[PDB]
């Protein structure tokens, strides 16, 4: 995942950050304090960006040309996933964070399928 | 390009970093000094990574569904471009840096076409 | 611009980031939503910092003693440009982003003139 | 793990980076090419640093006084873990990468035990 | 402090950032403007994080087993110091920034004592 | 130094990093091990870059127009200091690291004079 290549990848990296994004959105609903809202937004932005980065790495480094042919929907799937994260950045609604997680789950399923192949 | 969204994008960002990658490769081909080789390698790795990031942003943030439908080869094009940058990281051959630049030129063409549309 | 040196420089890196700064300020004029204002501020802060960095690099790495001699006002100009960016970080008024862009245009003109000699 | 706090933590973050560190060391033993050795060193340094960061976060943010009371060896264990990672940075011997992984596994075991109580 | 190791360390790095944290909190009390509060919060978050990093480095890299043996309360002290910084991130009260500074001063004293010996 | 502004600055930040640069060069002169030379070069590059950044901040943020009027050679001094750091990046000779330290010491003196003004 470091581009050496090292041969070590795991959608878990993207997933954990996306989980923080949703968890933060849930907390933003229980505290309307201005400064908490600012910190939550700041931090959510950072974790969502990291989640996007991890997915980008899987897309550009892990997945090889043949994978996109075996899974015709893969390109679209990853693109929708990063866009869902961009949407989560601009929202306090936990549903947006969950949508990103749902796409990540689909990518994770394909990831392991290609690993066992 | 910052995901606000700000509406400001330019493949030039990716291109300038990719140009540094090739320039460094050419300089490495002319100075076999150990420490220069180390520094050149370290720095080439950083600039190539930045180039990959910029391309990832165009793909994930700027380009929208309509664009991918109008340009069915766009997904693969950007993917091959970033993969070319990964190959440039692992090489001192300027040809690898040029390959990355050629792909970026193709992405640049498509980018501006979508801007005028 | 990487300090190898690589021999590749372009004021465009600073300009593009400064354009994002102003573009963000313009979007802040149209929407008073709290979370949008927080995100806009956070991201504007980040792009203005990158813009200052790119200018600092031109100043520290690209421009040489002969350049400061030929253009006695260069030091002041670059210093005013980065200070203008600091002012843009602290403002939502597009006029501040415009002022930084104007200074950058002056630096850009001098830059290309030095590429001619 | 982001200090909001968000309530999301997992030693897996540290483990994955540590796994990359060991994997890189194994590759370095089999390929003596100078440029590969340089790139592998650069990247290993980066992943080991990330691994240390993740462990530092668990130690500073996740673990609380009651935990250090229940596990009087915890401070020492995490300190040994990060020191093991520093040792891996300075080594091409996969054994150092494995030692770090051994400590991370012990930290992981304690982490999950605190999730049961 | 860079993990080479270079043999150069100074608690002053953590202190200077902690001083900014407090100074920002002091300023937050004299200006209730929304955008200033947002920027102040964003920046305080960043400086507090850097302060935590510097302390983490002293703990993980500089302090060695003999030091922890000579100062049995050191682990707790550094851990409380970073936790104090996390508390400072979540507060506008200068008292939180002060508490972090006080722990840092304690660490600084111990640091120089181990340097004389 | 964080651009809030926070009112906290100290040339010591630049000095400490520059000290690491020289300390690393001294170590490089004594240990010819290939892997150590690689890691030392990689890390020296990073610390020198941080030193340059700290100096750039004093120049762009701390020093104001009146300061440059009172000390006409300040622009040149800082510029020479950062260029000396770039030279240190490209050298293993401790003398280059010392030259940067000498310039920083000159800047430090002017800095404290402006503080007392
Ligand atoms: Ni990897
Ligand atoms: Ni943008
Ligand atoms: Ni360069
Ligand atoms: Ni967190
Ligand atoms: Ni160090
Ligand atoms: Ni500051």
């Amino acid at each position: 995942h470091c581009d050496l290549p090292c041969g070590v990848y795991d959608p878990a990296q993207a997933r954990i950050e996306a989980e923080s994004v949703k968890a933060i959105q849930e907390k933003m609903a229980a505290n309307d304090d201005l400064h908490f809202q600012i910190r939550a937004t700041v931090i959510k932005e950072q974790r969502a960006e990291l989640a996007k980065h991890h997915l980008d790495v899987l897309w550009s480094d892990y997945f090889k040309p043949p994978h996109f042919e075996s899974y015709p929907e893969l390109h679209t799937l990853v693109n929708e996933a990063v866009k869902a994260l961009s949407a989560a950045k601009a929202s306090t609604d936990p549903a947006t964070g969950q949508k990103a997680l749902d796409y990540i789950a689909q990518i994770d399923k394909i990831f392991w399928e290609t690993k066992k192949a």
